């Protein structure tokens, strides 16, 4: 179904996942990691040609609740400038009334960290009644949307009253000053973090998803996809890149 | 697209697989003799969605697998491609084989294949080790996701543990062997924690190993994937799921 074809691939930067090289490089080549090593291995076996394409927003994608349109990546995939997400996507209902998931290649949940042993927040809500650190999500990616639409409406407040962050980056760089509790994902920041010895996680993870690709609904191609992502599983190949990958 | 599942009548094949379903054989009629965790999830499915529905067991109450002799599948799976039912509503394990042939909702739970063993004296660190041994037996259940799983594993030693075991007919034999001694049975994690959570001498050989998850079997081109998926995932980040097995899965443990 895919042998010959051509597909244009959504993508950002999301170290283990993809790193994106901005100069020094080619193509395809400017990518590596995780999630390229997948693309690379589908793409011997069922034959098609691909090129990434970055949203030039650069964010991963949310619905703006006041306009009712997407953004990032999401908003890339809708608009047909992309065939298929393949990147860490996390799966949430919002974006599951727009687009298709592949089948998962990971579990993930929201994890929380702060710089400072000691610290004597034990879950994140508990923020909303103090006023030693600060906190954020970064804007349109999936722990504001999971936090946005829980059924508990202090996760609204969370996000509403805290700071908002650019990019993984910003975040980092926010966290690292101190006093700031970053709310995002557990595989992400688990790399990303693990030479920070003075940051510490708040609370337990919560929320359970997965990461997927992303399709368009219709899509011809994810019944193959779906498939070798799921022998890749099965195979162990997946673990194996995650070993590759991770630090 | 246009098709929904409001006022359809669905039918659903399951069996009995503690703590998913229970099947009362006595004393009930219809939708009534089952209970457990899918079960629940089917009842919210079928009240959100507007459908009805009844279940159907396969005559051989089997799983499912592929017999490479005769290209033929058996049990739920049989039963779902042969159109006597439209989804198989049970902790349906995924694996390549299976999907060669239907499709998998959104999954519900992660699981792994998990060996335990009961017995005094030298034991075992991981599996493979039975092949160069006779102190014990070992099996895994035919028709049933672990068995396509060693016998599909790159490493043919896997086979050769499936081919030389003991032969297991279902759930209940596996247990009831696994009780008698000196013996390994190898299937999933959440079943066998669920089922042997009072049998103190009953541990485990190594960790837990191949990664997979429980899903809905639904035949290709199904008309009610996309709605099914979408719920399904909705269940899981609502914090459905994670109540419901909470609610079904046996809790302490008299060890
Ligand atoms: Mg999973």
């Amino acid at each position: 179904n895919l042998i010959g074809r051509h597909l244009r691939l959504g993508s950002v930067e999301e170290q283990p996942f993809m790193f994106f090289a901005t100069e020094g490089c080619e193509g395809n080549d400017c990518w590596s990691g995780m999630v390229n090593d997948m693309v690379v291995k589908l793409s011997e076996d069922l034959g098609f040609t691909y090129e990434y394409i970055q949203p030039d927003d650069r964010k991963f994608g949310a619905l703006n609740k006041t306009t009712n349109e997407w953004n990032g990546m999401i908003r890339d995939l809708l608009d047909d400038k992309t065939d298929m997400i393949a990147i860490d996507l996390s799966t949430n209902s919002a974006r599951k009334s727009a687009i298709d998931y592949s089948f998962p290649f990971m579990d993930a949940g929201i994890k929380a960290v702060v710089k400072g042993e000691g610290t004597t927040l034990n879950q994140v809500l508990e923020l909303l009644d103090q006023d030693k650190y600060k906190w954020g999500v970064i804007g349109s990616r999936h722990p504001e949307t999971l936090l946005k639409t829980h059924r508990d409406s202090r996760y609204s407040r969370l996000v509403d009253e805290g700071v908002e962050l650019k990019d993984l980056n910003h975040a980092i760089e926010t966290l690292r000053g101190g006093l700031f509790v970053f709310i995002d994902e557990g595989p992400v920041l688990a790399h990303n973090l693990i030479s920070d010895c003075d940051v510490f996680s708040v609370g337990e993870e919560f929320q359970s998803f997965e990461y997927a690709f992303g399709l368009p609904k219709d899509s011809p191609y994810k019944s193959l996809i779906d498939s070798h992502l799921l022998k890749f599983r099965e195979e162990g190949f997946i673990d194996i890149l995650w070993e590759k990958w991770s630090s």
